[PDB]
């Protein structure tokens, strides 16, 4: 399995176990004075995160491209 991977935007492959990639966005307290944040990475499920923060979770090659802004 092969996610897109921050802070590079290079896809990798994922370690063993790992097979979902992910992209997730943080605009929290900060975000209106230096903006959005975004991990992209590969995790053996999909991360739980708090108010503040949106996920995507998928199970496919590369399927966590960088968002457009």
């Amino acid at each position: 399995t092969k996610c897109y991977v921050t802070p590079d935007v290079k896809s990798e492959t994922c370690p063993a176990g790992q097979d979902i990639c992910y992209t997730e966005t943080w605009c929290d307290a900060w975000c209106t004075s230096r903006g959005k944040r975004v991990n992209l990475g590969c995790a053996a499920t999909c991360p739980i995160v708090k108010p503040g923060v949106e996920i995507k979770c998928c199970s496919t090659d590369n399927c966590n491209p960088f968002p457009t802004r």
